[PDB]
């Protein structure tokens, strides 16, 4: 309805471990956990677009492989269509190929979708957008004055509605270079909430007081 | 550590409705705020001072020239000055040409800016006569630094457009608290929070 796009950033997963005197891979576990739960909830709820702010590295991505190729049954069951934003450049070339993957095998999926950004950084990907226009301006861009709806096409979320309400978790009250052009009208949400210990309900309450504000 | 100061300056509407008056009132009143507020800024050591702003502006600029001189501060404008009058774009290139000498203190006032738009005439720029520090050099705010602290007045919780990139990294904040009720002493208690939570993320 009014609520099209939620954008969620993910925190206190290691803080959260470090307060049951725990390992903090053991926090990033739960907190994984938490994002399959609150994905469903989106998807069984009617919402457009779900994003969630994701991110020896050469071992962290290959966990994300095998992790994507493990939900990857619980996308397509689910009928939500898998979407990255970030620079994928970065990543090897076996991740950004298992993403390109799961992307392509759910593009289908045109009612709910669940974006992850990875090695994403919001003045990164203004940057690449803008790499873009350099090297594919439009043809009518020399008739042109505003690129705003240029730049907007050239963003990882091309198509994407813009965000409706961007969320944060453990406690901080900083954007964090977190998609700052789609979020200019965003309504904010704070909470000391630790993402591991967010429920689904805690969403809705957050959703109720987003319609009052509203 | 506290160097740059974004505020949005809302509510001057609301205010006049509760006290029964017209808009006209209330934003008379949001610029003696306006005028303290950057003093109490210039006197305390900050840097920059960026905030979110008809016949009202040409006054302004007119009847307050003499407490920018004064007080040695360094008048700036930033957003799309093409779209305003032959007449008040002098008297707003006049001023910070009338205070460029000043280098310790400077006010930003974001006239008929836009977030968007300044990333799009930064770009178009870019293509025109040519990354991330390259695009950041062709902002309206290209010498000045990242905002440390954004904060909006009024009750609502949105950055409505205003310094996306400049803020990427800063530490907002949000009070109820009308524009025009705004004190130097509501500010205060706002920038003692400013330093508890720098002092907090380190522990």
């Amino acid at each position: 309805s009014t609520l099209k796009h939620l954008a969620i950033i993910m925190d206190g997963n290691g803080r959260w471990a470090k307060l049951k005197n725990k390992a903090r891979a053991y926090g990033h576990k739960k907190g994984v956990k938490t994002l399959k739960d609150i994905t469903i909830w989106c998807a069984n709820h009617k919402l457009e677009c779900l994003t969630l702010y994701a991110f020896e590295v050469d071992f962290l991505m290959k966990m994300l492989k095998k992790y994507l190729k493990d939900e990857r049954s619980t996308y397509l069951d689910n009928n939500i269509r898998f979407r990255a934003i970030g620079d994928l450049e970065g990543f090897s070339k076996e991740l950004r190929d298992t993403i390109l993957q799961l992307e392509n095998d759910t593009r289908h999926f045109k009612d709910f979708t669940q974006v992850l950004a990875l090695n994403y950084g919001s003045k990164n990907e203004l940057s690449r957008a803008f790499k873009s226009l350099l090297e594919s301006p439009p043809s009518n861009i020399s008739l042109l004055e505003s690129l705003e709806n240029e730049i907007s096409n050239r963003l990882d979320t091309r198509n994407l509605p813009e965000v409706d309400l961007l969320l944060r978790t453990g406690g901080e009250m900083r954007l964090s270079n977190f998609l700052l052009w789609q979020s200019s009208y965003a309504e904010l949400f704070f909470t000391p909430i630790l993402w591991p210990d967010f429920t689904p309900k805690d969403l809705e309450n957050i959703i109720s007081d987003f319609y009052k504000r509203v």
